[PDB]
């Protein structure tokens, strides 16, 4: 059940390297076999003494695995059978049907949820729609907050990469404990009267379906092209921020393909009109990824720092510790380009060149035991404790207004 079917046999292998000959043998395994790449996003950006966790076919895997055992690199299995991973996702005891705070919903679940939390907490939620998809989907947004004049304004999105679920089940999650505790917690209550929080529940809209219908393990839009018979663009090199300048593609084919233009997909140019349009309210910036357990800051697009590098590297190691205080959750933190690796075109880095100074890429849970495939068991404790790291930053934000 649950597609899992179409993914009997294939395995995740997590691979070390320490140099580049390893880096070339899995490039030149990517070149000869269908990889599906898992961390990082591509060959082009893996690192000397990193791993590369990536998915590879049934028909492939005694290939891929004789390629490892011949050049003796060290591997481990991380998923020996694909589709037990898959149909395991589906793990919630809520006996129910239905959106739920503590399942994976598909779009028109959270569509419809959407207007159900706006309809029924009126004075704290309004939505609104800031575009449409490609296929023709509103792209809804949620503004959280008790009204107010000239109020300062926290953006957050979530769902960019259509397979990373656990991030769409954030943004309902942070909705979910501003409805239950605000007016009994006075943090929350101090927080939605004094900020607005504009939640951005799924971005990729057209792809996220894609993930429920098609193709699990899905990332980019769903846009066409009137030549090429490939299709979608990575958004999250989508950005006007050196724009496919570096760890991007130009080929429509590829898993990082970087777009045909800066905002060339409605869904990029919706969000950066939006944030255009309300830059003077806007005082921080947060986007909801997974997997890795990482709160990473500008730039990635350079080895270059912002002025407040400082700060933003203070307020990340105490947001940090703040997760791991309820569960033990381990974050690491650090700026894009030396934490991960350099890419361009990142929303984050866009943000933080529009004057917006808290600029933070979330990656939640896990570290790859089951990569996007967290299981519904573990939304409660993942949401949970990043709910902790988001009121930290934002009651830290209220205290640095500017
Ligand atoms: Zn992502």
């Amino acid at each position: 059940h649950h597609g899992g079917e179409h993914f009997e046999g294939e395995k995740v292998f997590r691979v070390n390297v320490e140099d580049e000959n390893h880096i070339n043998i899995i490039r030149e395994l990517a070149s000869t076999t269908q990889i599906d790449f898992w961390k990082p996003d591509s060959v082009t950006q893996i690192k000397p003494h990193s791993t590369v966790d990536f998915r590879v076919k049934a028909e492939d895997t005694v290939t891929v695995e004789n390629v490892l055992k011949q050049n003796e690199l060290q591997y481990k299995v991380l998923i020996s059978n694909l589709r037990n991973v898959v149909e395991a996702q589906f793990d919630s005891r809520v006996r129910a049907t239905g959106h739920s705070y503590e399942k994976y919903n598909k779009w028109e679940t959270i569509e419809a949820w959407t207007q159900q939390v706006a309809t029924e907490n009126p004075a704290l939620i309004s939505r609104s729609v800031i575009g449409t998809t490609f296929e023709g989907r509103a792209i809804y947004l949620l503004k959280v907050g008790k009204a107010g004049q000239n109020k300062p304004a926290i953006f957050m999105d979530c769902g960019f990469h259509a397979r990373e679920w656990i991030s769409p089940a954030f943004c309902q999650w942070f909705v979910r404990e501003a409805v239950r505790t605000y007016g009994r917690e006075i943090q929350v209550t101090e927080l939605l009267n004094k900020l607005d929080f504009y939640v951005l529940p799924v971005l990729n809209i057209d792809g996220y379906i894609y993930t429920w219908t098609k193709s699990r393990f899905w990332r980019k839009t769903r846009s066409t092209h009137t030549g090429s018979s490939c299709i979608g663009t990575d958004p999250n090199r989508n950005f006007d921020a050196g724009w496919c300048e570096i760890g991007a593609s130009r080929n429509p084919c590829d898993e990082t393909y970087c777009g045909p233009a800066a905002e060339s997909e409605k869904e990029t140019k919706a969000l950066a009109d939006f944030i255009r349009n309300k830059l003077s309210s806007i005082k921080a910036y947060l986007t909801i990824h997974s997997y890795s357990q990482m709160m990473i800051y500008p730039y990635s697009y350079a080895y270059k720092l912002g002025e407040n590098n400082a700060e933003l590297n203070a307020l990340a190691k105490a947001t940090v510790k703040e997760l791991a205080s309820l569960h033990g959750t381990k974050y690491t933190y650090g700026p894009g380009a030396t934490t991960i690796y350099p890419a361009a075109g990142g929303s984050d880095d866009w943000a933080y060149d529009q004057g917006i100074r808290y600029s933070f890429t979330f990656e939640l849970r896990d570290t790859g035991r089951y990569g996007f495939l967290l299981p519904e068991s573990q939304i409660r404790a993942t949401c949970e404790e990043t709910f902790l790291a988001i009121k930290y930053v934002a009651s830290y934000v209220l205290e640095h207004l500017y």
